[PDB]
C-alpha cells in the first residue's frame, strides 16, 4: 500500500527525497539514498518525479531505467531518470560520383566527401528579413530548434593529373544532363534506438534547390538503428542513392555548375522514427509496440526539457536533453530542480577530479557557452539575483527551465555558420605538429591530435633557398591532398603524391623544406577570378621547417 | 507462496544458489544443489539469474530449459540457463556456372566452391582509414561484431584439357555479357531453430559490387532451420540462385574478369529470421508465435552476454553467447558470475579429464586467445590485479563481462584475414601424411588426417632421378586437383588424372616418386606477369619419396 500515484514503482518519498539501486545477494534493491554507504559504493543519486511515469517523457519508466529492465540497447547516460532518451538521426554521405547523364569511362569525376551533424545559428544583423520575423513563433526560430541537418563537402583536391573544371573533364554543355549518384549511411546520435522505418531524409543544394528525396522503404529493413551507430554497420555495404528506381537524379548545366562553385550539398532529415521497442514485465521481453510510436511520444521531451549541444567527445555537435522544469505547468513541477552543473555531469559525462568541473581532462571553462534570444534572459535573470558576472563561477547555481538551449563548445577551434569543427589559432595548431617520429626525403611521419588534424585542410609543401626564395611543391589550391593517415594513429604526410611520384630533390642539403598546414576556415576550392589555380593568395601556418642535412 | 520474482517457475534462492533436475520415480524435481548425491548422478549445477525470464535474454525461461519443457530443436548446450539459444545462419555456396549470356553447349564454365563462415578482422596497422575511425561508435568496429558473412572461392583447377582464361574457354569480348548461377544452401550455426522466413543474404563480388540480392520468398517454406543442420535437407536438391525470375545476374567483362583473378565471391546474410516457436504449458505443444519474431528478443543477447568463437568441432569458426553480465546494469547483475573456464566447458563442452580444461583431446594451451580493443583491457585489468603473464594459468578466474568478444582458435595451423583454416606448418602437415596404406603406379591411399588435409589446395606429383632431377608430372597450376577421398574416410591420390589416363612411367625402378602437398596459403590460382602456367615458383612440402621397386 506504499504510496505511489506515478504508478512507475518508485515509492514517492524514494523518487522524491532521492533513491538509488544496488545488488544485495543478486538480487536488486531500490532503496532510500544514504550518503553513508552508499556515496561509498559509486551509486549515484537518483531524484527523480513522482507525478510522471518517465520525467524525461520518453517511453521508459523512471523505475524501468534505474532497475535496468529496459530495451538494453538504451544509451547509459540515458538510463538515467533526468536524461532524455529520444533518437536522433542524420544522413552521413561518404563519397559521390557525378556522370554525364546517358565509351564513357573517365568521363566521370568520384570524390570522397566529408560530412557532419550541423546546427545552424542566426546571421550577423542585417540579413534582410520579412516582416514576420518581429512576430509571435513567426519567424522567431530562436536561432536553432528541432530538426537534423547534416552538411557534407565535396572533397576539392584532384582526382587525375591537370584536371581542370569538371566541365572539361566530363564533357557537359549547355544542353546537357548530369545525373548525381553516392553512398550514404544513415546514423543515430541520439539516446534511444530505431527498429524499424528509417527517416525521409531530402538532398538539398544550395538555399532550396532540392534535388532528390531519399527515403528507403519501409519495414524493409529489419536491422536496429541503434545510438552511436551506423546504420549500415561500417562493416558492410554502405546504402546507395538513386542505384538500386526508374527516376535518377537530374542535375542541368546551370546545377552541375553550383555544385563546382560551393563542392557542398546539403542533408535534411525528417523525424518519423519507427514504434518503439518497450518492456514487459510478465516474461521480461523487448517487445515493438506498434501503439506507441516516437512521432507520439518524442515532442513532448521537447517540450519539457533543457537542450544542451556539446562537443567533447568529439567536434561533432552532440545532442542531450535533460529533465528540466516549466513554472506555468504544474504536473512539471513535480520534476527534480535542475542546474547546470548537474545537467553537465549526467548529460555528457563531467566529473569533479579535484573540485574542478572539468570534462575528460578539459575544464568547463576552455568552452564557450551560448544561449538562444529566451534562455538568455532566463539566465541572466539568474546572474542577476545571484550578483555576479562570471557564470563558470554560479554555475552550479542556473535553475535549467524546460525549452532551454545551451550550446556548449569547446572555445578552441574557430567556428563557421553551423557550428562545426573549423579552425583554431596558429598557436594550438604549431602545437598539435610539434611531434614527430620520422623525416624523409618521401613523407614526414607526424603523431598530429585528432582534434586538431580535423581542422586542417591541407599542407603546402616548399622550399626556402639560403637566401629567401619561396619554391614551392604542390603550387595548386588541389593539390593539398597529402596528409594520410596509418591506422597507427599517426598522420603520414607524403611529398612524393605531387613531385613525379618522386622523393624530394635536394640540390643542397642546407636549404629549409616549409610544409605549412591549411585549416579549412582558411583553404579554398576554385580559382580566383582570373585562373590562378596557385597558392599564392592563401593563410597557411608553418608547421615544419628542417635542414637539408637535418633529414636524409 | 515460494519467492519467485522473475515467475518462470524457480524460487529465487535454488536459482541463484544453484539447482538441477533429475527424475525419482517418472517425475521431474527441481531441487538445490547437494554435491553428494548429485555431483554423483552426473548432473548439473544450474546456477541462473532470478530477476529474468531468461537470463540469456532469448525467448525460453531458465525453467522451460532446464526442466526440458521447450522446443525440442533448441541445441543441448543451449538447454542451459547460461548460454545464448538464438539462431545464426550464413549461406554456402556449392558449385557455380557461369555462361555467356543469350549451339552452346561447351561455351559454359562450370567450377565446384568451397564456402566457410568468416569473422574479418582488422588489417595490420596502415590501412588509411577515414578520420572517422577513431570516433565513438563511428567506424569503431573493434574488429569484429554481428553479422554473418560467409566466403565462397571457385575451384582454381581445370575442367576441360588444355583449357586456358575463362575467356577462350567461353568467348567473352569486350562488348559481352556473362550470367552466373549457382547452388547454395542456408545452413544453421546457431544454437535455435528458424520455422518459416529464411534471410535475404546478398551477393558480392570484390569491395562493394553487388552480383544481386538473393531472398527467396517468405512463408513460402515450411521446412525447418534446425541448427547445424543445412536448411535444404543435405539429402535433397540444393537450391539455386536465378534458375527457377525474370531478371538473371548481369556480369560485365571487366566484371567477368575480377571473377576470374580472385575466383572468390562474398556472401553477406541479414538477420531477419522468421517468428520464433514457443512452448505452452496448458497443453504442451509448440507453437510458433507471430507476436515474437527475433528481430526484436535478439540484440540483447548481444548486449548482455559474451561472444566466444571457437574452432574445435572443426575448422569452421562456431559463435556461441554466455550470460555474461554488465556492472553498469543493476538487472543485469543477478545474473550468475561468469569465469572464462566455466564458459568453455558449457560453451562448447571443455572438460576436466585429469584435472586440465582440454577439449576432447587438445588441451586448452593449444588454441589462440585473441580479444577485441575493449575485452583486451577487461582482461589485462584482471591479470594485473591477479598477478600472473599466463592466462591459460588465471583461466578459472577471468570474469566475462557483456558485450565481451573472444576468438578460441586452435594454434596448429595458420589464419588469413578471415580467420579460416589456412595451412599449417610443414611439421603438422608431414606428420598427417605419415601414414600408408597402398602405394601404386596408379595412386596413393593414405589416411590423411581431416583437420590438416583441409588446408591442402594441392598434390604436385614428380619424379627425382637418381642423379637430382627435377621431372613433375602435372606441372600447371591448375593440375594440383588429384586428392580424391572415399566414404572410408581415406584420401586417394591418383597420378593417372594428369597423365593420359595412363598409371606411372618407371623406366628404372630406382627413382624416386615425390609428391609433394601444396597448402591453401600457398597455393597459386593464375599464371605469373607472363605465362607461367608451371609449378616454378611454389612452396610445396614433401609428403612422399618411395623408391621404384618400393611400390610396384
Ligand atoms: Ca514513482
Ligand atoms: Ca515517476
Ligand atoms: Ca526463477
Ligand atoms: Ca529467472
Amino acid at each position: 500500500t506504499v504510496p505511489d500515484r506515478d504508478n512507475d514503482g518508485i515509492p514517492d518519498s524514494l523518487e522524491v527525497e532521492g533513491y538509488t539501486v544496488d545488488v544485495k545477494n543478486k538480487r536488486t534493491f531500490l532503496s532510500p539514498w544514504i550518503s553513508n554507504i552508499h556515496e561509498k559504493k559509486g551509486l549515484t543519486k537518483y531524484k527523480s518525479s513522482p507525478e510522471k511515469w518517465s520525467t524525461a517523457s520518453d517511453p521508459y519508466s523512471d523505475f524501468e531505467k534505474v532497475t535496468g529492465r529496459i530495451d538494453k540497447n538504451v544509451s547509459p547516460e540515458a538510463r538515467h531518470p533526468l536524461v532524455a532518451a529520444y533518437p536522433i538521426v542524420h544522413v552521413d554521405m561518404e563519397n559521390i560520383i557525378l556522370s554525364k547523364n546517358e565509351d564513357s569511362q573517365t568521363r566521370t569525376i568520384s570524390k570522397n566527401t566529408s560530412t557532419s551533424r550541423t546546427h545552424t545559428s542566426e546571421v550577423h544583423g542585417n540579413a534582410e528579413v520579412h516582416a514576420s520575423f518581429f512576430d509571435i513563433g513567426g519567424s522567431v526560430s530562436a536561432g536553432f530548434s528541432n530538426s537534423n541537418s547534416s552538411t557534407v563537402a565535396i572533397d576539392h583536391s584532384l582526382s587525375l593529373a591537370g584536371e581542370r573544371t569538371w566541365a572539361e573533364t566530363m564533357g557537359l554543355n549547355t544542353a546537357d544532363t548530369a545525373r548525381l549518384n553516392a553512398n550514404i549511411r544513415y546514423v543515430n546520435t541520439g539516446t534511444a534506438p530505431i527498429y524499424n522505418v528509417l527517416p525521409t531524409t531530402s538532398l538539398v543544394l544550395g538555399k532550396n534547390q532540392t534535388l532528390a528525396t531519399i527515403k528507403a522503404k519501409e519495414n524493409q529493413l529489419s536491422q536496429i538503428l541503434a545510438p552511436n551507430n551506423y546504420y549500415p554497420s561500417k562493416n558492410l555495404a554502405p546504402i546507395a542513392l538513386n542505384a538500386q528506381s526508374s527516376t535518377p537524379i537530374t542535375m542541368n548545366y546551370n546545377q552541375f555548375l553550383e555544385l563546382e562553385k560551393t563542392k557542398q550539398l546539403r542533408l535534411d532529415t525528417d523525424q518519423v522514427y519507427g514504434n518503439i521497442a518497450t518492456y514487459n514485465f510478465e516474461n521480461g521481453r523487448v517487445r515493438v509496440d506498434t501503439g506507441s510510436n516516437w512521432s507520439e511520444v518524442l515532442p513532448q521531451i521537447q517540450e519539457t526539457t533543457a537542450r544542451i549541444i556539446f562537443n567533447g567527445k568529439d567536434l561533432n555537435l552532440v545532442e542531450r536533453r535533460i529533465a528540466a522544469v516549466n513554472p506555468s505547468d504544474p504536473l512539471e513541477t513535480t520534476k527534480p530542480d535542475m542546474t547546470l552543473k548537474e545537467a553537465l555531469k549526467i548529460a555528457f559525462g563531467f566529473n569533479e577530479p579535484n573540485g574542478n568541473l572539468q570534462y575528460q581532462g578539459k575544464d568547463i571553462t576552455e568552452f564557450d557557452f551560448n544561449f538562444d534570444q529566451q534562455t538568455s534572459q532566463n539566465i541572466k535573470n539568474q546572474l542577476a539575483e545571484l550578483n555576479a558576472t562570471n557564470i563558470y563561477t554560479v554555475l552550479d547555481k542556473i535553475k535549467l527551465n524546460a525549452k532551454m538551449n545551451i550550446l556548449i563548445r569547446d572555445k578552441r577551434f574557430h567556428y563557421d555558420r553551423n557550428n562545426i569543427a573549423v579552425g583554431a589559432d596558429e598557436s594550438v595548431v604549431k602545437e598539435a605538429h610539434r611531434e614527430v617520429i620520422n623525416s624523409s626525403t618521401e613523407g614526414l611521419l607526424l603523431n598530429i591530435d585528432k582534434d586538431i588534424r580535423k581542422i586542417l585542410s591541407g599542407y603546402i609543401v616548399e622550399i626556402e633557398d639560403t637566401e629567401g626564395l619561396k619554391e614551392v611543391i604542390n603550387d595548386r589550391y588541389d593539390m593539398l591532398n597529402i596528409s594520410s593517415l596509418r591506422q597507427d594513429g599517426k598522420t603520414f604526410i607524403d611529398f612524393k603524391k605531387y613531385n613525379d611520384k618522386l622523393p624530394l630533390y635536394i640540390s643542397n642539403p642546407n636549404y629549409k623544406v616549409n610544409v605549412y598546414a591549411v585549416t579549412k576556415e582558411n583553404t579554398i576550392i576554385n580559382p580566383s577570378e582570373n585562373g590562378d589555380t596557385s597558392t599564392n593568395g592563401i593563410k597557411k601556418i608553418l608547421i615544419f621547417s628542417k635542414k637539408g642535412y637535418e633529414i636524409g
